[PDB]
């Protein structure tokens, strides 16, 4: 499969030897629903730590490209947009990480979910790290399952910065997040605020309130992970222009019309599986301005956002709306 290109006209208007190097974390979320975010009007405070952080924009109208990890994750990094995106040929397309890497941005992908679903396949494999096992993830024995935790993807990031001193960096952290059906496994005891909690894999058999409690508890652990990611970025804010993008890959059905989990084809998927949260945070010194919080946005906004974050322009997406101006 030879590579089909889309942005080899891309140019970086300023280089990190002539201005401040830029360091961005893009959290690729998992199964998070927009309508269970407190900032979007949910009845529960599911993001208490993200709330205390100044400079975070919550986007209340974001629609995902699809309803599954294999479908949406390549669409998120693609140049084609949702209405031309072909999941079966995405692996052979130049994607936005191929462009930024070719332009010299240091690309790191850490995965506590599954893998990059083909996004990183053209880059050297040393740039992808499996964080689902203790060989990389130092934070696994904090729960009765010894499930490795998303926050463990932040450990050792300082040594990655040290190895790329004075370069632009884009760090993708692929979250386990709210992956089901075992939502009760996805968070440590610290986040068991909502009880009782469904523990069965047979979601339709659980009490509904119990199912929601486990789901919302998992969101509390993602709140903690995003906050810690911003806090890590703040420790490098003097030498680097730092920012954090979070977007979920899709939402989740939680019993509506007897539908559970996700992956329903777009042609008849419910609203709940495509309505996703998005958050953007930047340091005041970066000069990045977020779009209005109620901008109508989709996964198509991600690729132009990453390019803008590193001062890159490509004809392919020059008219496209991003999360930032
Ligand atoms: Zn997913």
């Amino acid at each position: 499969g030879s590579t089909i290109y889309h942005a080899k006209d891309a140019v970086q208007a300023t280089k990190p030897d002539m201005r401040k190097p830029r360091l961005v974390v893009f959290v690729v979320g998992e199964t998070a629903r927009a309508d269970h975010v407190s900032f979007n009007g949910y009845e529960r405070d599911t993001f208490p730590q993200l709330a205390k952080i100044d400079g975070v924009t919550n986007f209340s109208n974001v629609t995902s490209c699809g309803t599954s990890t294999a479908y949406s994750v390549p669409c998120m990094f693609s140049y084609l947009g949702a209405d031309e995106y072909d999941v079966d040929t995405a692996k052979y397309q130049e994607n936005v990480l191929d462009t930024l890497d070719r332009l010299g941005v240091s690309i790191l992908w850490r995965d506590n979910n599954s893998d990059s679903k083909g996004v990183m396949d053209k880059l050297p494999k040393a740039q992808f790290a499996d964080y689902k096992s203790a060989t990389n993830n130092a934070i696994c024995n904090t729960n009765p399952y010894n499930e490795c935790r998303d926050v463990g993807m932040l450990v050792g990031l300082d040594d990655f910065v040290a190895a790329n001193n004075g370069k632009d960096m884009l760090i993708m952290l692929h979250q386990m997040g709210n992956h089901g059906p075992a939502y009760f496994k996805r968070y440590d005891e610290k986040f068991a605020k909502f009880t009782p909690v469904c523990e069965g894999n047979e979601l339709a058999k659980c009490e509904h309130q119990s199912l929601i409690n486990a789901y919302d508890n998992a969101l509390l652990a993602t709140d903690d992970f995003i906050a810690q990611s911003i806090q890590w970025l703040q420790t490098h804010s003097n030498a680097y222009d730092v920012s954090m993008l979070y977007v979920s890959d899709h939402g989740e059905s939680l019993g509506e019309n007897g539908v559970y989990l996700h992956g329903m084809p777009n042609a008849f998927a419910p609203k709940e599986q495509r309505s996703v949260p998005a958050f953007f945070w930047t340091d005041k010194q970066t000069g990045i301005t977020p779009m209005a919080t109620d901008t109508v946005l989709t996964h198509d906004a991600i690729t132009p956002t990453l390019l803008k974050l590193f001062d890159v322009t490509a004809d392919k997406v020059k008219d496209r709306t991003a999360f930032i101006r």
